[PDB]
């Protein structure tokens, strides 16, 4: 949806009230003062939209609690001390305070505020700086320094005023919140996912309910999701695991209207109460991850962090995520631990039955077009669907979605010879460079000694104009000009091999441009290249096949070999030569159409696993739009969303630097469509609605669990499948 700003609640209240018998409690005013300070120190404070608090009344209240309890805390108000300690003592962890009701309202009321700013579309997204937290809040008791549950309310109050049907509930605060577990266990209609430190049981609130095996009850059974950890010190790589490999696949099958996050921050590094070693910088990403299940509709609201900095930090990270800010570099590994494998192995088969998409397991952009790479064309056949209009109908569907003007116009150029012989032989430039003054019968001649090649006298030029302007667009993202870019060129080159020309490619613009930015920044710049064009790029394979240092993974038509460019070397077994081991990812799709379910289920357990755990410090998209719905030689069924979904997974990679290469399409409206979509994604609009993500052919699983297996012993982040 085309709803923008970022909301943040912030009232004076949240400090009038504090433990009165221990002035050492953890849950303290400072705690949302800090974050506060820190805010409009990063200068992220003034970037947001200042949203009023206002109080929940009886009737919000009462969509979870019991009037008895409403009631009881309505009293605490005028209690005295003596009278405060005693009612506090009848709960467990719970301190109360003369303001703490008043408190307690503003703080359900804040988020009821966003609520209303995001699903009016006023707003895309919010954060609340309140306290007290909610989530161990429960009907008719206090719980874990919580006497409303914040988030259990907001769910409900989405159904009822904005006629939400179905609301995600993600909690990622160090503690489970039995709280919302309670109140939406037998509920169908709200989702909520847990991740907590539990350590079979030992960890507080101490329940076997916080335990994968409470999957929910009744018409709510398998909506209840827990993810407990039983070993102290996960890190980021752990986070990010279980997010791919669990929860997006589970939340694209549950298609929320509404995602709220219980942003508690007591699993960052420093925290004396959670025991985790998770960075600041993963909420970021966790944050990024979760604008792709509801169409950006997306409000977190302060729970747990008792370490004031670290607390503060995880605050502005998550923040940063939702301004539109890149991604930041992760400091730790993209692997998970063994543990960690263990828990979401076992969450997984317990939840196994009820979701099929768990059942698979057996910032400024850039802008670069010239029109004079219109020039190559074929011209015996006027026909070809390697047209010239090809690339300025793409373009003039950026003037007419006026994406152009909110782009940064990057001059194209023509790439040296020099820069050719990064990956090309002296033979293979010098033949190319022959055909400029080449007569139409030669031109003819030469084209027929390759595999589907066409021939004109500005071919060369074309094809140098299509290298050099994305070599102009790694430099303008490597030298920071740009954080991302976009290359609408032809001819495309990833079927061009070291020695040869072939299908429409001849030269290997992506193999070039990973070779360029390896020039101009360091030898063993991390570069991955992800092909999502229909044709395996056999050319960009063999040129990195025995390189560690360029992650090549294409998804391709492969039909047992039957499908252009028909070798074996698109195989899901060709995983690289020597050292390279590990680095070629062929994802080789058999038995006729695939669409949007298959992409998306490559990407959450094969693509994204990999590539996080390879840590580009730059991704190459050879993006041809041949597996697009219309095109006449891909025959596949991928939608204009579809390709906005992986465009956005990418961009939390390489701190956002993400250069898309336009390769095949064929279908005039479809590439235009589809490839608008990927240049929203890089200027930072919300993903697009993106249903039926469920069930994947048959033979697309046995694609899927073949790759698995063939990756497995490379990459940790595969060993998901127990
Ligand atoms: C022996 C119990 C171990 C865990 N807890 C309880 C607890 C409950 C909730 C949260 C929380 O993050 N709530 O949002 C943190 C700790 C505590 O240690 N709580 C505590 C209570 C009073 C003073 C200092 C600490
Ligand atoms: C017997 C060959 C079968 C596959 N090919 C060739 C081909 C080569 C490369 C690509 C491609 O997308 N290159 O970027 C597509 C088709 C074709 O079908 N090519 C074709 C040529 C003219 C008119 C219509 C189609
Ligand atoms: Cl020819
Ligand atoms: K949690
Ligand atoms: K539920
Ligand atoms: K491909
Ligand atoms: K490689
Ligand atoms: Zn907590
Ligand atoms: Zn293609």
């Amino acid at each position: 949806s085309k709803a923008t700003g970022t909301g943040l609640v912030y009232v004076d209240a949240f400090t009038r009230f504090h433990c009165l018998w221990d002035a050492s409690h953890p849950e303290c005013p400072a705690r949302v003062s800090t974050v506060m300070e820190m805010l409009e120190t990063e200068g992220l404070l003034g970037r947001c939209v200042q949203v009023e608090a206002r109080a929940v009344t009886e009737d919000e209240l009462l969509l979870v609690h019991t009037k008895e309890y409403v009631e009881l805390m309505k009293s605490t108000q005028n209690m005295t001390e003596e009278e405060l300690k005693t009612l506090a003592e009848k709960y467990d962890s719970v301190y109360l305070h003369p303001g703490f009701f008043s408190s307690a309202c503003l703080s359900v009321g804040s988020v009821l505020q966003l609520v209303d700013k995001v699903m009016t579309s006023q707003l895309r997204n919010g954060f609340s700086i309140n306290r007290p937290p909610g989530h161990h809040a429960q009907a008719d008791k206090m719980n874990g320094f919580c006497m409303f549950n914040n988030l259990a309310i907001a769910a409900r109050y989405a159904q009822k005023r904005h006629r939400v049907q179905r609301v995600l509930i993600v909690d990622w605060d160090v503690h489970h919140g039995q709280g919302i577990q309670y109140i939406f266990e037998e509920d169908p209609s709200v989702l909520y996912f847990s991740v907590h430190r539990y350590e079979d049981g030992s960890f507080w609130p101490h329940l076997k309910e916080s335990d994968s095996s409470s999957v929910g009850s009744g018409a709510g059974q398998g909506y209840n999701i827990n993810l407990p950890w039983n070993k102290v010190g996960m890190e980021s790589g752990d986070y990010i695991t279980a997010f791919q490999q669990l929860l997006l696949p589970v939340a694209y099958e549950f298609q929320p209207q509404l995602v709220l996050v219980a942003a508690g921050f007591d699993a960052v590094i420093g925290d004396p109460k959670g025991g985790m070693q998770v960075s600041p910088e993963c909420f970021s990403i966790l944050t990024h991850m979760l604008k792709g299940v509801a169409q950006g509709r997306l409000v977190l609201a302060l729970e747990g962090g008792y370490n004031l900095q670290s607390t503060a930090e995880g605050v502005c990270a998550s923040m940063r995520s939702l301004l539109g800010d890149p991604c930041p570099h992760l400091p730790s590994s993209g692997a998970p631990c063994e543990s960690a494998l263990k828990s979401i192995s076992k969450t997984i088969s317990d939840l196994y039955p009820f979701w099929k998409s768990l059942q698979t397991f057996e910032p400024i952009t850039g802008l670069v077009y010239d029109q004079r790479m219109m020039l190559h064309h074929n011209m015996w056949d006027s026909h070809h669907p390697e047209l010239p209009q090809r690339i300025s109908r793409i373009f003039s569907r950026h003037e007419e979605l006026r994406l152009l003007s909110r782009c940064h116009r990057i001059p194209a150029r023509l790439a040296t010879e020099e820069e050719l012989a990064l990956c090309h032989s002296s033979k293979h430039i010098s033949i190319i460079k022959s055909s400029e003054h080449m007569k139409p019968r030669d031109l003819n001649r030469l084209g027929d000694e390759y595999n589907s090649i066409f021939i004109s006298n500005e071919s060369y030029t074309c094809a140098l104009l299509a290298a050099g302007s994305c070599f102009n667009s790694a430099q303008a993202i490597l030298t920071g000009q740009v954080r991302n870019a976009v290359a609408i060129v032809r001819p495309p080159g990833h079927h061009a091999e070291k020695d040869t020309a072939c299908g429409f490619c001849f030269f290997n613009t992506a193999a070039l441009t990973a070779r360029y930015a390896q020039s101009i920044t360091r030898e063993s710049l991390r570069v991955l290249i992800v092909d999502w064009d229909v044709h395996h790029g056999n050319g960009t394979q063999h040129i990195f096949e025995e390189d560690d240092s360029v992650l090549y993974i294409s998804l391709h038509r492969y039909e047992d070999g039957a499908f252009f460019p028909n070798s074996e070397d698109a195989n899901y077994d060709k995983v690289g030569l020597g050292k390279g081991r590990g680095y070629n990812v062929n994802i080789p799709w058999n038995g006729g159409k695939m669409g949007d379910p298959e992409y998306m289920a490559a990407f959450h357990h094969l693509v994204m696993p990999i590539a996080r755990e390879f840590a580009p410090e730059l991704v190459l998209v050879s993006a041809g739009f041949d597996a697009a719905r219309g095109d006449p030689l891909g025959g596949f069924q991928v939608t204009p969303e579809g390709y906005a979904h992986l465009t956005h997974q990418l961009m939390s990679l390489a701190a956002g630097r993400v250069l898309i290469i336009l390769e095949g399409g064929y279908n005039l409206t479809s590439i235009s469509e589809s490839m608008s979509m990927c240049t929203s994604m890089l200027l930072g609009d919300s993903p697009p609605s993106l249903d039926h993500l469920t069930p994947l052919k048959t033979s697309a699983t046995v694609s899927i669990n073949n790759v698995l297996r063939a990756h497995a012993p490379f990459w940790s982040s595969l060993r998901v499948n127990i």
